[PDB]
């Protein structure tokens, strides 16, 4: 029975529907292994390495997708090294290709590349669920963009806002996060074909020293990998400072989420707003998650200050331990947020009561600075107005309604909606 | 095929064959909450909750082990809470006990407790690894106690010491993170009986008002479940502090394996040792999974700092995710440690010439402080002395060999010896 | 003027009445410098080294506190090392001591043992000022040890508890700081002498051979300090494990405060407290400068991890930043700790109110487990005792008041009552 | 004596020559408070507000800089509040202004404004040092782009590159933490005028409900400031994501910083490279100061998540310590990596004879691929070639060359240029 051995939550519980399931499993990583050794064997040929044969390509493409796992597993046991292993693998269902598979590139050529191309993946699908995530909460905001309700400092009663404003607060702070992420995935630079240490010595003899083909082989395989930008400048891997990036970047969404989150958790508890006795549980499982994003980029930007050199191995366990696990646990949260978002509800008679217990104060608190109960007189030239703001406390939120609208409709949507169907 | 879907490289991988793969998994969860539900029955009935049949006890006892996960799953899916689910499920499977299963306790009865137990078993685990690690590397350091070598600062020649002392010295900074782990688990508090919000009111009502029979029971239930601590101030949870109590000592083995890693994997790239051209990809392995120990303290003490009031839900995924990470990580890394030590080997002829090349300069120092290439005279005083250290490197090592004796014989030995065997 | 240049807002705001500010001076380590070489000097002589006569120690003992720091800000440019520069401006005080000063000693003799006579001194304030903390928070609990307010779990009315055993959760999750806190100062190894790697070397040949006058040496300097607790091994510098340990105990201490200080700012915002529209500003601070030492932890943990062989110089900038950083934040939060509950107090009609709007239900879920507006018939065997809960909701507390009382004799005073007075 | 009283050592030691010092004073702080006032009254007026008259504007812009500290001081003193006492004692200096200071506006105008334009005049001058020492570094790296020497992986030989391809890798580890920074600096938004919880009621009120006049004096207190971009949408503060994203930037610079050092502590130590025995003593100070601003960015995501609402204040206390701290930590990083680069030269006998310890066995590797101590017949077909390439090491290192002055000509100078002289 699986219940028998340890098991990882998300992968089984938090996101056992979701296609980083599949993306970031150990067959989707041997599959792009393959598919880039396909790719580098294909330019290489296209750039005239005779040696590479169509017929040797064929078998490769045709058996991309085969995997004997027992054989692997035993063949990653008699040499300690998964890429050789899975190499191996692959040559024996491919004899014909077996000689040129991988022909000039080092382990970390299909190791490093099936990094970036896994995790660019599973950005995409995050970048989706993150706009209708937004989109959902936009739509709770112009829903009650009229709703009054008191704006609060220090969890206190300060002045009157909107439901739809604060809805639009924690809008932008994850917008914010999401533009971030978005420029992240524009910006990501494939790390191509470098050699074992940056150089290409290895591809630069294999082209009998033109440099030219070796360039057009990195901009070759960097193409057919889907890849608008590449690293030029190397040393075995690309540069960790870009793994640090991706962390810090869902780390933005972890902040974000949390402070909308708990501030939702604290308005149920204050009677304003209950989420899909009725306890806010989904909102705690969003702090729990967005708490384990933000305490991760500290780890990630070690890990790139612990690299000497041209590179050493004391990031691979690291990075394959903590980037899987901030991109599902970013999942998670997102799915998590749109359940919230769909169902957030106001409960608004105890909103107007909460209103009303505190426009009285707020109304002479007003009348003090334009400068009923003010029948004095001193409120003279401002009774009729301050009695106005209370009979229509709407009119006490200043621009809470345009300001909602406005940033709605020319902030959030034109940055979302490419992203929305 | 499970390489289909994302996997735990810890469970799959780094622990395979570690016992915390079992002893952290959904089942022995389960399990645990079946005996506290099982002590906690047995405890009432000794204490004169008549309402709980010795029938209904052997029901318990008998069908503890049985799982219908099929069922089990489908129950978590109609209600969503296990504990409810899992009590339910145990319900059908004992029904003369289903109305007196949880008798008076909360959920956090088994889920807090079942925790506890899980954890100082993968610790007691983890400590017995530990003890041979640590007795691993003071082999090493007792075998090399008189291998001279050059001491460094900036990394740089700074003096001559011995390999035993420097093993020694890493022997030190392990035995503390030890001593500490060990600690914490000598005071490992249970939370015992404390109801929802820790006032034990419903046990109070269930014992009709005597106090005596609360305090007993909380004491009854904690000794079958053979802690010697309990708390006796708690909200629904026992403190969060206690756990990040947990996650610091494990976070000490982390910083002190990986100063240790670094040292060795440095080292090696002098060509002074050599762990089991030769890469020091077991100590890498080992900067790694310390650095994840490292980067995880934070996040535990955050865990705590954000519980509100009697308790936050905040916290379970949370902590469902930490813990067991961390668990298993400490047991890779100690794992990887043991592999390390047990084959780590000196380079004698490197180090020899190493010490060849600077202890020349060493005693020029040396025959300065006390005031060959010395015929002045100026040196006629210190030349015999200095010339004896420079055919006696041994001398030139202040109490290298004394040092290292003594810390093992009465300091490392006397601490770890009963985790030995 | 000062205000024109930055400032440490700790030092200069937040702690200005401290005596840290005065222990960690650079006053105060320089003379503490001087004091070590004092003491070094008389155990020198004391073991038999006639080089340091009488005379040289009595000038160094009457110009102990003498700094002429234009001179030696000077000395620290001419050359570029601290220690070395005072120890010039000390040899110009003193010429007749000025060529026994330091003798046989590395530079980390004063730098090592004078950070833990300053760090231990500043812990010991910091204890009385915590101890003081504790027992006014003891007071509050007492105080208000039946005064019964709605226990809330996910920040929702969960049952009745009283103000007083919350305030004892409280207390506990700071007792538990200031024990650990407490541990780490008896538990303190000086440094004592060790030489340049550990070796001692300099101190054998200084003796002739003689290791027991090393070791009687090493003991004697401790004796002097005032130390019960040496570390035996050692690189250049006392291990930096024991940092991060002084580090950990302060970021428990911002934990618990952190979720002491989130819950009175709740509370304050339910109308249930009010700390000394009333903003609880002081708990506000409170939650700043926790989080504050809640991050530190891993930085101390890294430092350690850095740590290259017996010594590397990474670290010193980094100590020197971190540790009075945190030392002075732990004595800035306890000073507002205790302003915060020398005045805390209980908005009696508020919390009586909200006690009576949930009450009723509150006793309709106690009914149902036992199993007005129960006429039915239906709870005729659980009405009258139903309605007693209701008219006196003490006794719907369970033990809270018991185990209130108990643990503040039988835990807390006898922990702190060492420290108060 | 300043030595007698702790002080912050990076203004007093490690930044003194900064124009940080002073752009960070409290003093500069409460200045950049009046002259936001002083906006704030000109754009009123622009605005048709006629209570701020011409001759209140010229008495506030004649006495900004004059500053009665013994009198602030008391005020800060009677009343609790730093804003109200500076506005209390410009408004003494300004009597015909005193009534219309900050008219409409909240205290966090001040506050939140002054801090955008002290970090950001803070974040150009270090832009200014950066450039200075990325071009200090690329200088270095033209110089050796010729200059062979062993590329290493798990920091053991691996292969051939060039002492200029590796001042590369480091160049653009500190040129992408440069660009974020840079782009971090162009995408800063201002706060603007938003009221006390972003409503703008107070505003609005002032210009008798007219919103585009609101609108419109947002927008001109923000060009006034000299800022191109300000948020629309806030709670009393600006978002405190854009404070994570500072921190970040300077983590990132932190990251890149440490791996450089270390880098070159460790080549130090292999004999390869010399810092301007020596010990690499800089680039140690260099890693101190990188690892805190490294394990800054965590509490700066906290501080966001920790928001309530429209505002809490515990992040004052937070933000008045970290930021600062980071803007200096940063800074003085950057002036020691300047030194560093500026005279950092290369040992070259010593890389000398590691290349040809190294370079046979190289060769004997790329006679393998392409298929003296050759002369078998079997590298009949490559013995010249081989041969060749240890003749001329240079040719061993594949693209070295023309990556480095790719690198430099077309990406690097192109980003900083701007900010050099």
């Amino acid at each position: 029975a699986s219940e028998d051995k340890f098991e990882s939550v998300l992968s089984t519980r938090y996101c056992k529907n979701s296609p980083l399931v599949s993306i970031l499993s150990e067959t989707n990583k041997a599959t792009l292994w393959r598919q880039l050794w396909i790719w580098l064997a294909e330019a290489e040929k296209e750039l005239g390495l005779k040696q590479v044969t169509q017929d040797a390509i064929d078998e490769m493409k045709s058996n991309r997708d085969v995997f004997d796992w027992p054989f692997i597993r035993s063949e990653e046991r008699k040499l300690k090294h998964d890429v050789m292993a899975h190499n191996h693998a692959f040559g024996k269902l491919c004899p014909t290709a077996a000689g040129i598979i991988h022909l000039g590139a080092t382990s970390c050529f299909v190791q490093d590349n099936a990094d970036l191309i896994a995790y660019r993946d599973s950005i995409d699908h995050i970048l989706k669920r993150f706009a209708t995530v937004i989109d959902r909460l936009a739509a709770f905001s112009l829903k009650n963009k009229e709703v009054v309700t008191v704006g609060r400092t220090h969890y206190q009663t300060a002045s009157l806002v909107t439901v739809g404003k604060r809805g639009v607060l924690w809008a932008q702070e994850l917008l914010m996060a999401f533009q971030s992420l978005s420029e992240f995935r524009d910006k990501m630079r494939f790390r191509g074909i470098k050699g074992a240490t940056g150089t290409q010595d290895s591809f630069l003899t294999l082209f009998a020293g033109d440099e030219s083909k070796v360039e057009a082989l990195d901009e070759l395989v960097t193409k057919k990998a889907n890849f608008s930008n590449r690293f030029l400048i190397t040393g075995q891997t690309y540069s960790r400072q870009q793994d640090s990036q991706l962390v810090f970047s869902l780390s933005l969404l972890g902040a974000a989420a949390k402070k909308v989150c708990t501030d939702i958790r604290v308005l149920q508890a204050f009677g304003e707003l209950l989420e899909p006795k009725k306890n806010p549980m989904k909102s705690e499982r969003c702090c729990a998650l967005s708490r384990k994003l933000i305490n991760a980029p500290q780890e990630a930007l070690t890990i790139l200050a612990d690299q000497g050199l041209e590179r050493t191995l004391d990031d691979s366990a690291g990075r394959r331990m903590l980037i899987p696990d901030v991109l599902l646990t970013a999942e998670a949260l997102l799915t998590t947020l749109q359940n919230i978002f769909e169902g957030l509800s106001v409960q608004t008679d105890n909103v107007k009561k909460i209103v009303e217990d505190e426009i009285a104060f707020l109304g002479l608190e007003k009348a003090m600075m334009m400068l009923q109960t003010m029948a004095d007189p001193f409120f003279d030239s401002v009774r009729d107005r301050v009695v106005g703001l209370v009979n229509n406390p709407i009119n006490f939120t200043g621009r809470c309604v345009s300001q909602t609208e406005s940033f709605i409709a020319k902030e959030l949507k034109p940055t979302i909606d490419k992203y929305l169907d």
